[PDB]
């Protein structure tokens, strides 16, 4: 199977799918390794990275770049997160081939207006072009094409988001992706009781971590539960406290010992099999 | 002051210059607030963070425009690691122009052969040739150029690794970085007593962990010590130990109490300043 | 003489200056030595060049990156296209800075509202907060920010025009470039001649090549003349040819004579520094 | 048919096929539209648009991203220049994949030693190893590995440049790139007529123009002709007159009329598409 059917096969099954943020190829081979079904190509995760406001500052090839290079290291389905994007349904239509030959295996959109104004959503006849656009760009039918529903947080109601949704799927989107900041889950769920579409929701819990994964597969409507931002928020809590303790302590005396050592970093590198190819290439 | 006249005039004073690595924007950043006096563009914690090996698989456009990046975002200085050159002396008067101008205040460049062979170093009349075309190709004087001495790693001994670093002063080193796997100081601390020169030492303790600042502080001859990849270690036991915790929970509800907030990375992103701009020019 | 200093003393000196369109490095090469005053870094020439249309579809990146290796190989001045600015006012905070450490001496940046829609240009106070966060940006005040106005090609007239000209300026424009698409100068002429504004006015008379430079003299007004695609034109009448004859002949014997030689392209490469570097430095 | 097997195709069809130099994707379509069998992404061109030597100074990563958008743009096969490999054995096998990734068809790598020293060429069984780890990292079979002899170049001689031709082919290279600079055949056709392999030879004729097609159609051992640098020269040999032109007549009114008109490259730019994505999905 390839990844793209793999993804659609998870879709298709009815099983929940769970997918970790990563901001470099290593954080995305972690997760792989702790088991999470697929890699989330989080925009947030790679401009929080680079220091920069999630607020389409980032360059649209840094993104697209990460994506490819994350591919290239994990053997499970990449779900990238395309912003707006980037761009109306034309620049839809020349931005899904570039992810998708990146080897991204789905892409999330979402319905916010680009660039920001001084309303807050696109129309929704202009999205569902968008969505169309993405679906028609797309090479691979088993490629995923994921609408992201901003509706709740732009506080437009319940209604207005399923309204939606609807629309988009009807455009001819995968899975709907339906979004909230609350810090309890009483709005998602009202909202997953009320979905009427055919196709599988996708919830990113990171405001309300109470919603645990049991509770979400009890949700037989949602197909996927997305983790946001929780490696470049695990990475900066370790980086910030050792760099804390270098700086006291005067020296890696001390920090040293608890630190994975420099040998699980070369093998996390995939020192092995460059010795297996210094070994039978170079003459 | 300019980043390079600080990092010159912290190597003129003779106080003791603390780097520690970073592999992207954000934790550059996070090692400026803890206090280090420069950050080290890591080779090592760049291509661990593609996950691929040190040894000259990663692209040298994917380290420059890190390099870029970083220093975009720092305020103090940035020491570049740039391998062996990425080719010979004339690669290197091509190639230090564009590390100048992306923002580095000095470079890093061993004198190991390269590409490896099937001998270990390079001849040192070669190597004297690539660090005057280095010096001969940058602009502004006060970028340094730092020439590493891998002698003793190649087992060539005490006198061999001295005179190397010799010749390499005399062809325009601003500093040497003698190197060392050893897991005590015994190797290094010889070297550094009898070292000669006229131009201070560089320092990467990783191996020999208990040489502390204080230890090093001693040495007079030393006027720099970089801690070579204790981000991405820090980076890796951290992410690998949520990972874990989230599979092993079923979730997110336990973890995220002791994650650094959502709020937190927005700030580390510079949203304040965001603000501002939003505030005074979206109109 | 710095290349933004060398920008702004030909528009405070009354000169007329001129700027020839580049799509790499070779070509704005060869503008510098044809005797041009500056090069056009054209949006509507890189995108041509990768056979995509000049409608935002081209990578941000692809252009700050050509603009970056462009402005390395010349010594005069490059104005930079960077279309509508890639997003609102924030984006230009953010993308401004990149353009001058690139290298560029001057941006143009104009009014159309972007992305297109299914109301053609951007409110006039919305532009006049883009053109503010260009300037307020910028850290050298020699480094020019150019407004384009496309009121007259959008159709809203010649007091429209002049009004969001009058507002840019008004907003911190060092100039302002005043486009048409019409075959004939009527329209551009009318426009100069109505200009109250005091900084000076920049024509890209692609559309209407029978103004020549001496007519442009004559407009005390103008100081600058860009050309906008003359170079991609070229190239692509001779590659063409070329092909074609190759082709049809069934090989280069007879092509080859009147071709520039191997040799003067190496030269153009810069061979002869290279030679120099190679000889003082390759040990 | 892929474009691999396509390649593959003509390679065990006998019939001759012919690859033209380009440097950017539109010159790519270019040479589709004039009838060529297959793009030749010359490094030498794309060093030459970047104003600097064919001497390993371009980035990799510059030419690897030039092959994707020149794949992505034609419909024909590219075979990609990759000059040493970009370091040993080990690099070959990390090189190569991305190569294919990006859409490539095939490579051409020679046995020059790299980098230039102050022994021309690598050991025989060291280059055989990177030509066994560039076939070894390919994923679809068909993907064409090339190598390139410079032995006739090194002045190594006719029996060397078999031996190695002959070595390279038992290490697992479909086809061999024999070269010469002479500015007659003969050094090359002796060679041809000597030649004892089962795989095809590569010429690129361009020192020697007078080797026709049909002189080569006649060389029954030859499958592919590569016409190396033609396009860049015929690019640099019209920009460089109409730049001149420009400057003489102080203006474009008399060089306007000879030129492809905007409307040309803007159908070259795939303006109809665009239109059609447009009319279907901008709402
Ligand atoms: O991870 C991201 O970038 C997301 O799109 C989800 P967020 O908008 O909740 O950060
Ligand atoms: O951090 C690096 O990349 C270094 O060059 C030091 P190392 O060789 O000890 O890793
Ligand atoms: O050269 C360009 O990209 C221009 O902006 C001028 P045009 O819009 O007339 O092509
Ligand atoms: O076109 C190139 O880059 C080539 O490798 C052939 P050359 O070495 O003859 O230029
Ligand atoms: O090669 C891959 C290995 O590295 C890991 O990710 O598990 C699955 C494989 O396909
Ligand atoms: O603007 C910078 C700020 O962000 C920090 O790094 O401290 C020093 C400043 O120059
Ligand atoms: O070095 C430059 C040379 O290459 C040319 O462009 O003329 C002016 C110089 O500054
Ligand atoms: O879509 C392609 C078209 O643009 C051209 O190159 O001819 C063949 C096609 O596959
Ligand atoms: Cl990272
Ligand atoms: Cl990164
Ligand atoms: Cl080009
Ligand atoms: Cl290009
Ligand atoms: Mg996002
Ligand atoms: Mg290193
Ligand atoms: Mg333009
Ligand atoms: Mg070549
Ligand atoms: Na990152
Ligand atoms: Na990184
Ligand atoms: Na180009
Ligand atoms: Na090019």
């Amino acid at each position: 199977m390839t990844k793209n059917q793999a993804l659609r096969a998870a879709l298709d099954s009815g099983r929940l799918f769970t997918a970790m943020a990563a901001h470099n190829p290593l954080v995305a081979k972690l997760a792989e390794q702790a088991g999470f079904g697929g890699i989330w190509g989080s925009g947030f995760e790679l401009s929080a990275s680079y220091a920069v406001p999630d607020a389409n500052i980032l360059s649209m090839s840094t993104h697209l770049e990460m994506m490819r290079a994350i591919a290239s290291t994990v053997s499970i389905p990449l779900i990238a997160d395309i912003d707006t994007g980037f761009g109306n349904a034309v620049n839809v239509h020349y931005v899904v081939p570039q992810y998708e030959a990146a080897g991204a295996s789905a892409i999330v959109m979402e319905d916010k207006t680009f660039p920001k104004d001084t309303q807050e959503l696109v129309r929704i006849e202009e999205f569902q072009g968008k969505i169309a656009a993405a679906t028609a760009a797309r090479a691979d039918r088993d490629f995923v094409v994921i609408a992201r529903v901003e509706a709740l947080i732009a506080g437009l109601g319940q209604q207005e988001a399923v309204r939606r949704g609807q629309a988009y799927e009807e455009a001819g989107a995968d899975a709907i992706l339906i979004h909230s900041r609350q810090k309890t889950p009483d709005e998602i769920l009202a909202f997953v009781k009320s979905w009427p579409g055919k196709v599988p929701l996708v919830l990113v819990p990171t405001a309300y971590p109470q919603l645990t994964e049991a509770d979400i597969a009890a949700l037989s409507k949602v197909g996927i539960v997305i983790y946001g931002n929780h490696a470049i928020r695990a990475a900066v809590g370790a980086v910030r406290e050792v760099f804390a303790r270098i700086r006291r302590d005067g020296g890696i005396r001390e920090v040293d010992a608890a630190l994975p050592s420099v040998k699980e970093i070369i093998e996390l590198q995939g020192d092995e099999r460059m010795r297996a190819v210094e070994a039978r290439y170079l003459k």
